[PDB]
């Protein structure tokens, strides 16, 4: 089955970042859901790790659901993987996402998810934090969520 | 003095982002160094929070110095600046950075500063996660940091 492909050139690919994947191996079955906002405007965001997340939109790690219509947006495909490891969280980025074409220019979106260490659970607490949705205009999509797998 | 501009219109600025900017002024009149690399590419970091970083820019909040030569790259200008709160963190973003003009692409550097929380001091352990410098290419510039004031 596929997996996440890392950023660089085939086979460049630090081998500290791999360690940091395989790490995460545990959460590639579980799926993340967070709802926004009020009605006719909620949002939906899906997120799984280097796995599948959209119904109808394929190489997605991380996709916005417009419920008003079930038009589902990209925000990172997990074929551009890049993984960090801060002194107690790891950063998880999908690039590659489908262009802005607005306010915020036409660049690729990418996902940028904040797994903070919490000790008491392996996966939780999914939730946007910053994004480009609506009314909401940041121009970046930030989510954080618990994970005692990010725990140095 | 100079201040950070936040990113938006001009009197569209959100109140939660003027908020978290308040926040955060003890630290106007600190600086962060910090030094990577071996000789001859050593390279060095200095971050200020909505003031002047650089010696030789001008609108920059943090810039990479070339040691061997002295040339200041400016990573992000503190007159485009995001910031966000998560769960027990804060997210400082700088835009508006020197482009690369490399295998990254040509799109204007950004800097992006973790503030983690840590209740015993006020700031402090400023240090390089990721990078575009020398043979580290990252494409990516994010910075981590310990302050009490980045808890709840
Ligand atoms: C990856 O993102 O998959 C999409 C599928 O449409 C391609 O368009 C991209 O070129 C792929 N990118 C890389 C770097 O493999
Ligand atoms: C920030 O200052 C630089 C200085 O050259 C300028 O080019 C840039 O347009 C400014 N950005 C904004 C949003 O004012």
């Amino acid at each position: 089955e596929k997996t996440c492909d890392l950023v660089g050139e085939k086979g460049k690919e630090s081998e500290k970042e791999l360690a940091l994947l395989k790490r995460l191996t545990p959460l590639f079955q579980k799926s993340f859901e967070s709802t926004v906002g009020q009605s006719p405007d909620m949002y939906s965001y899906v997120f799984r790790v280097c796995r599948e997340a959209g119904q109808h939109s394929s190489g997605a790690g991380l996709v916005q659901i417009q419920k008003s219509n079930g038009k589902e947006t990209v925000v990172g495909r997990f074929n551009e993987t890049q993984i960090f490891q801060g002194s107690n969280w790891i950063m998880l980025i999908y690039k590659g996402g489908d262009e802005y074409d607005n306010h915020c220019g036409r660049e690729q979106r990418r996902a940028v998810v904040m797994i903070s260490c919490n000790r008491h659970t392996l996966a939780d607490n999914f939730n946007p934090v910053s994004e480009e949705r609506g009314k909401v205009q940041d121009c970046f999509y930030l989510f954080e969520m618990d994970s005692s797998l990010a725990c140095s």
